[PDB]
DNA sequence: CCCCACCCCCTTTAGTACTTATGCCTGGTTATAGATACATTGAAACCCCTTTTATAGGCGCCTTTTTTTTTT
């Protein structure tokens, strides 16, 4: 069946979200862990490597306003709460047949349950308290086997984790829980390569441009999106 | 170091008011089928042509004659 690679990506934060996610003692400061741009430019570098790979790529954000951030700077399609039900079957129709396009962006509407469609590759932006078993359950659910059988992982998971902040608390849980579940695990400090792509944030004036636009949101913008 | 108090959260479900689509029925004029106005080519139906020899009324129409009225 699937044969799963699963990987925490440990990035580093930009110093100047740091400074600021050190400051800020609400649950705003979350935002500036999941919008570091180290990890932008992890999760932006992880898409084309697989994409050029044909790899079919689901993205999970539990966090509205960086599921935005991400998917509208990527052009990949978004899917959350208050997508209609039209334009959701619109994305995950062209997500499953239309070979242009082959990554999506999904919120914590993915499960359950609208049917999460099938990938190769699951990218979780963040990590949380506490659900380590609702995140195994949905890589179980998302990830089919690339049609690879002589190799030895044809379906990928990841975990973008941001060092120095609580994150990182998440992580030697998480490696121990996937393990006990039968998963291979490793944790990735420095993707093989990523210099030989082009990504965004490049500058930090462009950096200073996302840091302005997260300090300006409210610790309302920091909470896991709800839906029942 | 231990106990008590305060703060922050997610749990899912029940209320009635408000908005959108479906069925409702309703006022024009347009598209159909056949007959009407009628007009078509077709045909049949119609009177018309050749005269005679006698009888004797009525019929209408002609130019010349006589009488009456008008004007000078």
């Amino acid at each position: 069946i699937a044969n799963v690679q699963c990987a925490e990506v440990w990035c580093p934060m930009t110093a100047e979200f740091y400074q600021e996610y050190l400051r800020e003692t609400a649950r705003k400061r979350m935002l500036l862990y999941i919008m570091n741009p180290t990890k932008f430019q992890a999760c932006q570098f992880l898409i084309q490597y697989h994409e050029r790979r044909g790899d079919k790529i689901i993205v999970f954000s539990d966090n509205v306003y960086a599921l935005q951030e991400y998917a509208l700077k990527m052009g990949k399609p978004f899917i959350y709460g208050s997508t209609p039900q039209q334009e959701r079957m619109n994305i995950l129709q062209n997500f499953q047949y239309n070979d242009q396009i082959n990554t999506i962006f999904l919120s914590k509407v993915g499960d359950t349950s609208i049917d999460l469609p099938e990938a190769t590759c699951l990218i979780q932006i963040s990590s949380h308290y506490g659900s380590r078993r609702q995140e195994a359950q949905r890589l179980g659910r998302i990830l089919r086997a690339k049609r690879r059988n002589d190799e030895g992982f044809n379906a990928f998971f990841y975990s973008l984790v941001s060092k120095d902040t609580q994150e990182m608390y998440y992580s030697t849980k998480r490696q121990a829980f996937l393990v006990d579940q039968g998963y291979a695990f490793k944790v990735i400090t420095h993707l093989h390569g990523m210099e030989n792509p082009n990504l965004a944030y490049a500058s930090p004036r462009e950096r200073r441009e996302l840091l302005q636009e997260v300090l300006a949101g409210i610790e309302v913008d920091a909470d896991n999106s709800v839906g029942r």
